[PDB]
């Protein structure tokens, strides 16, 4: 209902809409529900407009989002490099959701920044740079999804969006507030939902197929993993661990510890959680904060990594002892933040 998006962006780009026959949408590495759901939300869109349109990612999704219409056509950069560079080099219109800086779709950069084609960006995170022409950056909107929502809407295509298309851009809506648990205080996300259900999809059934589809194995480690965890009750925090053992015992798949590290902050007083991965070769570490506590600036300084502010990541290159030890560092250098 309000107008969050300029209209000026809103007029350029529909002139850029008009004009494209050929478009191209690019989204992050690793792409996630918002990732997929949003630029897949575009597709669908542009794709009843009589375009050519082909959304290419760096690299693999998770199969969770198999599921979702036009899943399959998604071009994967790290399969067909020379395919998609011809696709970038060639698109009147390129697409850029769901990131604001070109590392954040790593080794695509170059041919993106390279292509002549018009760029534009629709995107929700802080910070964003200055390699599109047309920047649509709103960090006060909880998702990707929700902006190409509003976008569509307010070029006067609403009934444009088909129940494939209001999927995808529900789905992205609520992978990115944890199933609205998370961030999704504002009014105008329920009027955004219903309109979304109004074109027909099941939105119950939509929350199945994402976070309740996946294999014995990967609940039980999950429970293993909670029944192993160290609690540091001074600090407000919260240690879960897997060793190289563990993992090969359990039979690891990709993806298989997604989420964990949230699941500490669910007892009372953990504010701050860390997880603790060996990979296939040294600790991998993933960072969850619900609050304000800085997953980031933690990250950067004790595990060269970092990331967002409730969420984060890097490796280090050690042992499990060894990286735990620098956790606890950390741990007694902001206890004092903890605190408050
Ligand atoms: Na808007
Ligand atoms: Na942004
Ligand atoms: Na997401
Ligand atoms: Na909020």
């Amino acid at each position: 209902l309000t107008k969050v998006i300029a209209q000026a962006h809103i007029d350029h780009f529909t002139k850029w809409f008009e004009r494209a026959d050929k478009i191209v949408i690019v989204s992050h590495v690793s792409p996630d529900g918002d990732a997929i759901g949003s630029s897949l939300g575009l597709y669908h869109f542009l794709d009843s407009q009589d375009k050519i349109v082909n959304v290419i990612v760096p690299n693999a999704f998770p199969d969770f989002l198999k599921w979702m219409p036009g899943s399959k056509d998604i071009l994967l950069y790290d399969r067909y490099q020379e395919f998609a560079d011809k696709l970038i080099m060639e698109a009147d219109v390129i697409c850029c959701l769901d990131f604001n800086a070109l590392k954040r779709i790593d080794e695509m950069s170059d041919i993106v920044a390279a292509s002549p084609g018009r760029k534009i960006m629709i995107d929700h995170h802080l910070y964003p740079e200055d390699f599109c022409r047309i920047t649509i950056s709103h960090p006060e909107i909880s998702s990707t999804s929700e902006l190409v929502f509003r976008l569509i809407c307010r070029m006067g295509y609403f009934s444009d969006i088909s129940k494939e298309g209001a999927e995808c851009i529900y789905t992205g809506m609520m992978t990115d507030t944890g199933g609205f648990t998370y961030n999704s205080n504002n009014r105008e996300i329920y009027f955004i939902i219903s309109e979304l259900l109004s074109k027909g999809i099941d939105k119950d059934d939509i929350y199945r197929k994402v976070y309740n589809t996946y294999s014995e194995s990967r609940l039980r480690l999950m429970g293993y993993v909670l029944s192993n965890m160290k609690v540091y009750k001074d600090y407000n925090s919260a240690l879960i661990s897997l060793t190289k053992e563990e993992q090969g015992k359990f039979d690891y798949i990709k993806g298989d510890s997604e989420g964990f590290v949230n699941i500490p902050l669910s007892i009372k007083n953990v504010c701050f959680s860390c997880f603790l991965r060996e990979d296939t070769e040294m600790i991998k570490i993933s960072l969850r904060s619900v609050g304000k506590f800085p997953c980031n600036r933690l990250a950067a300084e004790f595990f060269n990594g970092g990331g967002h502010l409730n969420a984060s990541g890097g490796e280090f290159y050690g042992t499990m002892e060894e990286a735990v030890k620098v956790f606890e560092q950390a741990l007694e250098k902001y206890k004092p933040l903890l605190k408050e």
